[PDB]
Formats: structure tokens, sequence, C-alpha cells
């Protein structure tokens, strides 16, 4: 599945891994992510966020 990158801090939502400390299932897409799920690291919201691909 895709990755996305918080372009404020680094960390990558996998979506492989989910976010399960978060209450993210493992395969939850990031679109699927509730709108106010934030970065687990810096607390970035969604907007935040880029795809890692082209
Ligand atoms: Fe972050």
């Amino acid at each position: 599945m895709a990755k996305w990158v918080c372009k404020i801090c680094g960390y990558i939502y996998d979506e492989d891994a989910g976010d399960p400390d978060n209450g993210i299932s493992p395969g939850t897409k990031f679109e699927e992510l509730p709108d106010d799920w934030v970065c687990p690291i810096c607390g970035a919201p969604k907007s935040e966020f880029e795809k890692l691909e082209d």
C-alpha cells in the first residue's frame, strides 16, 4: 500500500502499518484516516502529509 510523509517532521504514515496506538488498524488508507487524525510524532494535521509517489 502507499506511504505518506509528514512534511513537518518526517514521520512516515505507512498504510500497511496503520497507527494502532492511535486507533488505526494496519491497512487503513490515508484517505480513510479520520479528518482529525494527526501525525503521532508532531501533531500535524492531515493537510501536512504528502503521498510518496510521482
Ligand atoms: Fe509529523
